């Protein structure tokens, strides 16, 4: 009935928000929809997995918000298995590989790869992590499409295509989809392309032991009845001296303040009084979540290893379901794994068929990729389809179609009379990812401490010390790298 | 509590729906979210204004389903005034001219026009009106913005300035914002670009004597206490025998079947049990509504009359707050007004502003384009900002980003167990507009009468006698406009000749 804040979601933004609120001495309900914590982080269990991510899962160096609060949950990392070769899968042919980059042996299509991935950072480097709006050719950026940007930059279909892979791998969505300015903004608050890629020293690096639901459900076990599961938030009134917040069981909440720790678009399903402002209104209709299936094949042991592959392969091309995947297996060796990311227009295309269907698919996808008959044995398969999900909206992370982060971004975390925004969407370092979810139930909480005359204006947003345990190093490049010219520079040397 | 059919939306769409199943004897009941019906229609009455439209408004010729349903109403229509000059404004000059484009004097300019217009027309052919996403080329033309197709197309700044001013106007949004399939299939679900542009002979030809809030008004007292106001619906549940439909006012309604006559992203304010099917789920979160306000500047007389202007002003440039206005004096002659939309980003910018202060620039502006220091002089305004309703989202209607069409366009009206989809983003014909709205409405409301085995199949879809009241004059091209070069064409010419 009556407390301090009412926190929407129960996801790891939310359950930080209220985790922060409670330590601090408030009294903190969260509501939440499902009958789970989590949202778009959800570990299963059963004997033939043990534990499997089937949502978020990846941590990694300069995520150190969510590793702090992981590592004071009691909660450990295991690195992602890349002690072997890589696979470039191109044209029906497997090439591995060491480093981050597939490499490019024709020296036309090296320049283009070079400068595509050069670009991306040089262009980064002029958009403000916390006002991608205020970058200065912010406009020109967000009136086009990466698909617009890829076919201007990249003067070979090799770079056009793995550029293509790249957007649909990171944002889950098509180059024709997204924005320039906001795909740009993506991958440098992320760090840039070196660490938005890398599994060593970027943000594939590490996994939880145990599985990354374990952050929500111990922030739930130390909430205890706080957290009530299965309330739906149908309805917020902010006519009166009080917050009301009501639930679809038809449970009434009384607060001083609000925290909304849902996905921006899912602020659609919440009837305001009174009505939301204009920009907020159309907004929250402009913010759609990407497409994702995430696929775990199971085999007796981990058989690529053999063949000095660590289980990446990166897939190019329109037929392969699975565009990228990753060793899934535990740090002992055991429950050898091989996850796949089914993305973006696939992920609608190949929903239709049964999980079995899906899984002969893969298994002979990764015969063929890893040149291995094992791939056809598996021992089990595990799969979830984000895109099904009422209470998400899909995955990893909402996407901005062009002209709507110049026209609205500024909107996202502006607070509504006493609604403050929460979400890893409103994040500015790692937006999307579980860290930021982290960072913006943070400071989404302490925007509240400040308003209750607890805590200063300039404690609102608070750096992070580096964790110990997973330290981040320098991101280089080569000399050549930096000078190397473009496709169209050395034409005009010519 | 207990009926045949829930209709959730009592605009247009919602209550032909209703008016239609009510009428084939069913139990209806229509739950309204609002404390009035008409939804996106919105007749304001007061002594200053008598009546005046501050949404959809407009009817013409081809849009016989509104005519026929406002007809039996018992309502009339009347003429927008086009009996005077239309006026370009372009770089700071006006250019006064008749019929339904401007023209254009440079023969370059001239052929990069005529060939906008009639690519517009070309590539809707190709277009199912009933599944754009068949088009041979659907693919290709959705993963394009309208901003992208124009740099192709537009081989001037003239003509590619006015293909923006025309997108801007039809549907409310900017170019680089609307996927090229989804904006093509839209003109030629209308009757391609001259009927959707023109006042004489097309769209905007008529208005309903009394205000277009009159069609869900008469309706809704046809209906009486069948219409439920103030009961936004915040939940369905299909998982019984009898669909179970919730209000924020905490009443069940228990039917066998639900129209949802709402804008297809307003149904993300529904909780639905079971979830929804995968793609319904995600099409939901992808169709946002365009961005306008309309306004309403009032005279003591239509003074633009006197220097042979209709009213009509064609408006292009940046600090233009209006890009398009339309005389809105009553058929008598009195409470002489100019009505105007600022649309897209302009709706966005300028919400910022005081009414008072937006009426100061609409003045400016109507004072220069017209050359009338009397457009100074207003007696009145009225104004609407759509994009601040809660239960509509913006106007005229829904918008499709570069990809959606394609991935997600066949659900739009595709059944959900017992829910069927109506309001205007559902037809096939004038989709966006009060037409559209019957056309679903109707639709919807007999593919119930089919699934509860009172008609047949073929009767789920039903064509339109033609208004004796509005007549349809075809759509005519010349010789010159059917067969005069492109620019790139005529440069194709040059190439060949001199070699
Ligand atoms: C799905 C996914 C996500 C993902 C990814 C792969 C997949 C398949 N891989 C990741 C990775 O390897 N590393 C990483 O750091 N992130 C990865 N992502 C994304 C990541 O999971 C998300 O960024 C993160 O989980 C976001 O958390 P946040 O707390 O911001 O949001 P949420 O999990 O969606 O939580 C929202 C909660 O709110 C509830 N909800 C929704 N509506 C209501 C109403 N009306 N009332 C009450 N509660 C509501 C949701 O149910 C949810 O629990
Ligand atoms: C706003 C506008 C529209 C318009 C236009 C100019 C403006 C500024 N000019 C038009 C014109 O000149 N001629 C024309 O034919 N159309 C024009 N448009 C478009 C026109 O208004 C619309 O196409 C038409 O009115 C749409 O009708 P439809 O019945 O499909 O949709 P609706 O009017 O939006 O009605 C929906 C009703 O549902 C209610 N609602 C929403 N959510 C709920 C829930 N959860 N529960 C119950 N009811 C709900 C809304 O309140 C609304 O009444
Ligand atoms: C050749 N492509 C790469 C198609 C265009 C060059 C882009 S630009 O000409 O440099 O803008
Ligand atoms: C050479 C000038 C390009 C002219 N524009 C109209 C800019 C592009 C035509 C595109 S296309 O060449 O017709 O595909
Ligand atoms: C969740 C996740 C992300 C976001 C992610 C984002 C980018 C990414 O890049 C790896 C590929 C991109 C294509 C070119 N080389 C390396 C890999 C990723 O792996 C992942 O598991
Ligand atoms: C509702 C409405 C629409 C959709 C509408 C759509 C297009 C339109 O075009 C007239 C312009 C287009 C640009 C070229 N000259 C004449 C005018 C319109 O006036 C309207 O009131």
């Amino acid at each position: 009935n009556k407390c301090d804040v009412v926190v929407v979601g129960g996801g790891i933004s939310g359950m930080a928000a209220a985790k922060l609120l409670h330590d601090s001495g408030l009294n903190v309900v969260v509501l939440e929809a499902r009958d789970r914590v989590g949202g778009r982080t959800y570990t299963l269990r059963n004997q033939k997995v043990k534990y499997v991510d089937l949502g978020g899962s990846y941590v990694g160096p300069t995520q150190n918000r969510i590793l702090r609060l992981a590592k004071e949950l009691g909660l450990e990392t295991y690195k992602v298995n890349e002690v072997e070769r890589l696979i470039h899968h191109v044209k029906g042919k497997s090439y591995p590989f060491r480093g981050p980059f597939p490499p490019v042996w024709n020296p036309i299509t090296y320049l283009d790869h070079n400068n595509f991935w050069r670009t991306m950072d040089d262009m980064g480097r002029e958009i403000p992590s916390d006002a991608p709006w205020k970058a200065p050719l912010a406009e020109e950026w967000d009136n086009m499409t990466m698909k617009e940007l890829l076919d201007k930059l990249c003067w070979t279909e090799s770079a056009k295509q793995l550029a293509t892979l790249f957007v649909n791998l990171c944002v889950t969505a098509e180059t024709h989809e997204v924005s320039a300015l906001w795909f740009l903004w993506y991958v440098k608050q992320c760090g840039g392309t070196t660490r938005i890629i890398s599994t060593t020293n970027g943000g594939q690096e590490r996994k939880f032991v145990g599985g990354s639901g374990q952050v929500s459900e111990r922030i739930m076990d130390l909430l205890g009845d706080r957290v009530k599961l299965e309330r739906p938030v149908i309805y917020i009134d902010q006519t009166r001296e009080n917050v009301l917040v009501e639930t679809l069981n038809h449970e009434m909440y009384e607060a001083k303040y609000v925290i909304s720790a849902i996905p921006p678009t899912l602020g659609m399903k919440i009837h305001f009084n009174p009505p939301l402002p204009m920009m907020r209104n159309q907004m929250i209709t402009r913010v759609p979540l990407g497409s994702v299936i995430k696929c775990i094949v199971y085999y007796k042991e981990p058989f690529w290893r053999k063949k000095d592959y660590c289980g990446t392969m990166i897939i190019d091309g329109e037929e392969a379901p699975v565009a990228y995947t990753l060793d899934d297996t535990k740090p002992e060796g055991n429950y050898a794994a091989i996850m796949g990311f089914i993305l973006a227009h696939k992920a609608r295309k190949l929903a239709r068929l049964t999980k079995e269907e899906r899984l002969k698919k893969l298994c002979e996808l990764y015969a063929k990729v890893l040149g291995s008959l094992e791939a056809l044995e598996p021992v089990h398969y595990e799969e979830k389809n984000w895109c099904e999900e009422q209470y998400s909206g899909g995955c990893y992370t909402t996407y901005f179609p062009p002209g709507i982060l110049t026209q609205y971004g500024r909107v996202l975390r502006q607070p509504v009379d006493r609604i403050y925004f929460a979400g890893t969407e409103t994040a500015t370092h790692w937006s999307g990812y579980m860290e930021g979810a982290v960072e913006a139930g943070e400071r989404a909480a302490r925007e509240i401490l400040h308003a209750m005359g607890k805590i200063p204006e300039d404690e609102i947003w608070q750096s992070e010390p580096e964790s110990v345990d997973v330290p981040a190093q320098p991101i280089t490049t080569t000399f050549l790298e930096r000078h190397l010219p473009s496709v169209p520079g050395l034409l005009r040397l010519i």
